[PDB]
């Protein structure tokens, strides 16, 4: 089986261009998990620019990205990674215009 | 834990009608997610808003996509497990039809 342990929201990064570090927590230790792109309810031309965001893990695989040009929109990407023995990782997110401060995020996916 | 496979939605015909959408090939008698996920569309290729709903027929959860700039959303997950014959049936509906952009969804299992 498989389920939805918890969803998070992405950061919201300081400069534009440059990845910070997000720190997950609380999962198990030394387990593996998927994680998926989403959001709800924003509004993305509340000011000028594009939201653009690309996560990818430290250790692991995969890249997920948020791009919301309005004729050309992309959802997409997955993100595996496994967590350390005190149930945590971390993503390095990027968002290319860092005034575009709408909240995004992702579904954490786990065996059961 | 690994997406398995990557789906297209289907295109309703009538703005509000749902539709049948069977997904195959997929294991016997077990459990998936669903989310949502597209690349690369124009939206505003035509007028109106593209806004679909997704739900399985036997299982849980929706799948909501509203492209409405104002107030856009792309969320929700859908568990449902396959029939004994690797498939499961989806009821798919959006709000008005002449959008015929193309969104899916990943399939994930464990």
């Amino acid at each position: 089986d498989v389920r939805v342990d918890k969803a998070v929201n992405f950061i919201k990064p300081e400069v534009s261009g440059v990845a910070e570090i997000q720190t997950v927590t609380g999962l198990s230790p030394s387990t593996s998990y998927l994680l998926t792109p989403a959001f709800l309810e924003q509004n993305f031309q509340s000011e000028a620019g594009i939201y653009i965001l690309s996560a990818t893990p430290v250790e692991g695989e995969g890249t997920i990205s948020i791009n919301m040009d309005p004729t050309v929109t992309t959802v997409s990407g997955f993100i595996k990674v496994k967590t350390d023995t005190f149930g945590t990782f971390d993503l390095s997110v990027v968002l290319t215009t860092a005034s575009k401060k709408q909240t995004t995020g992702f579904n954490i996916i786990a065996a059961t």
